[PDB]
């Protein structure tokens, strides 16, 4: 019953873009899908408020860092609420309890003998917020940039605590091979295994040139590497260091870390090493998703897609749908103003909206707003119902692999079958007929159409909560008839349906 799922927590240095929304909406779907399938869900999201990337942004505006971090964190939380993210905690690394969780992890790591003091010299990217070797850098017209990210970098000489990541090279490979579903998609798993197979170096995990961060226990001259306290948020969200609490007993180890492909090393290499050191159970699964481009990365150079405005321009549930359908989850895809509209027009307004409005209006005008009593199901009726009866298990299967796009595609294939069934059955002809065989068929074909629309509506709840709820409202479904257990219970004939209205204006 317990299920603990998390998102990456965002740098509140600038405003959110669609990519941030992509990850919160995707993770929200999974969360809502589990709640509807009788799971006890915990859903963590939040912001990563420390580090030099955020401090140098507050210096680029005139405001203290804490204030920039607080204010821009509100903007991230306000954005998530606007997109209807059902998170159970919005964590912020400035929270006092997170300060204590981070300090305990350090203790257990130092007590295991995996932390040692030494001099560090190397090339640090503030944007990426990670260290680079001279080799993974290139000099371009007198500017020092990263070979992969092309990011600026600053030379740094400091005495810092290191982590014996070198001590965990082989345990990690062994864990990777005994836990095949630990990293997904498979392409990314192969990439982590290759990196670790080449050997790991020890990792600087503290800083002395600035104090914006969590205070290293018994060493105020140091603050933790921002990624060390950032990864800890997944423990903080479960009640650590109170490992005897109800929260930590049932929710840790986390079932699923949702992240983007650029931060996999921190989650699949560093994070499990830190937990083996501190004697803590590892997460069960990390799924790294792709990046959303615009026609072109999303650079503050003038190419940002604002998710709140995107939602105001087209609706919350329309954006959530397009993001989880347009892009095979796990691959890289791109946004375009034209692709979102055509997608919405063909998939929501027509393929699903018409089928629901056309069927719900015949019930209003010809059957006195009551679900009709169906007769015997012909071979066309039962085979359509069969398709819709077997969806829950196909869709569940897809959600378990993080393929929401294939879950949606499956729902729409049935809807296509439903429209094509609506056309071969021509129920608008039978309504007029005074014969009794035509009427019963009219009553039967209309029930079948409403019934499969009700199943779709239920299965759509995780992606389009509001619209699905609207459709179920128009189908006379009560508030306790909206779990996945209701999928297998047939629409009750004769229920009073309210007068139909547009779901996708
Ligand atoms: C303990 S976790 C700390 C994480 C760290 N604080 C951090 O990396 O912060 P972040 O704000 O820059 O990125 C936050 C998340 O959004 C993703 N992301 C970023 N741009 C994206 C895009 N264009 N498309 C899809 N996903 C994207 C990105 O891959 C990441 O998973
Ligand atoms: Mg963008
Ligand atoms: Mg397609
Ligand atoms: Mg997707
Ligand atoms: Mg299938
Ligand atoms: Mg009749």
């Amino acid at each position: 019953k317990p299920y603990y799922v998390t998102t990456a927590i965002a740098y509140p240095n600038a405003a959110p873009h669609v990519g941030h929304a992509y990850e919160y909406i995707a993770t929200d779907a999974i969360a809502r899908f589990k709640r509807l399938d009788r799971y006890d869900v915990r859903f963590l999201t939040g912001t990563d408020e420390h580090g030099l990337k955020v401090a140098q942004a507050a210096a680029a505006a005139g405001v203290p860092t804490a204030a920039l971090a607080r204010r821009n964190s509100d903007v991230f939380q306000r954005m998530q609420e606007a997109l209807n993210i059902s998170f159970d905690r919005f964590i912020r690394t400035t929270d006092a309890d997170h300060h204590e969780a981070s300090k305990e992890l350090w203790r257990r790591m130092s007590a295991a003998g995996d932390i040692y003091l030494d001099n560090y010299s190397g090339w640090y990217s503030v944007r990426d917020e990670r260290f680079f070797v001279e080799s993974e850098t290139q000099l371009v017209d007198g500017t020092r940039l990263t070979v992969e990210t092309g990011t600026p970098v600053t030379w740094t000489e400091e005495q810092t605590y290191f982590f014996r990541l070198s001590a965990y090279t082989d345990k990690l490979l062994a864990h990777y091979h005994a836990n095949p579903d630990f990293i997904a998609p498979e392409t990314r798993r192969n990439e982590v295994i290759s990196f670790v197979s080449g050997g790991l170096d020890d990792l600087s995990i503290s800083r002395t040139s600035f104090d914006w961060g969590v205070q290293v226990p018994e060493h105020p001259d140091h603050v933790m590497y921002v990624w060390v306290d950032a990864l800890t948020n997944y423990l903080t969200g479960a009640g650590f260091p109170d490992t005897d609490s109800e929260l930590f007993r049932r929710y840790w180890p986390a079932d699923l870390h949702m992240i983007g492909k650029d931060i996999i090393r921190f989650h699949a290499v560093y994070w499990p090493a830190f937990l083996m050191s501190a004697g803590i159970e590892l997460p069960r699964r990390i799924f790294a998703h792709g990046f959303l481009h615009n026609r072109k990365m999303s650079k503050s150079v003038g190419n940002i897609v604002d998710p709140v405005a995107l939602a105001e321009a087209l609706g919350v549930d329309q954006v959530r749908y397009f993001l989880l359908r347009e892009v095979p989850f796990g691959q890289d895809g791109s946004y375009s103003d034209e692709a979102i509209v055509t997608r919405i027009n063909t998939d929501l307004a027509n393929e699903l909206g018409n089928l629901a409005q056309r069927s719900l209006s015949m019930v209003a005008k010809n059957l006195d707003g009551r679900v009709p009593n169906p007769g015997e199901f012909a071979d066309a009726d039962a085979a359509l119902l069969a398709t819709a009866d077997g969806l829950l298990e196909r869709v569940r299967g897809h959600f378990d692999a993080q393929a929401m796009h294939l879950a949606l595609e499956a729902i729409w294939l049935m809807l296509g079958d439903a429209n094509k069934y609506f056309s071969v059955q021509q129920p608008w002809v039978l309504r007029k007929s005074e014969s009794e065989a035509d009427q019963a068929r009219f009553r039967t074909t209309l029930y079948v159409t409403c019934e499969v629309v009700r199943i779709a509506a239920l299965l759509i709840q995780p992606v389009m909560p509001e619209s699905a709820g609207k459709i179920l409202d128009l189908l006379g479904q009560a508030p306790n008839q909206r779990s996945f257990a209701a999928v297998g219970v047939r629409l009750t004939p004769g229920t009073a349906l309210p007068p139909p209205t547009g779901v996708f204006p």
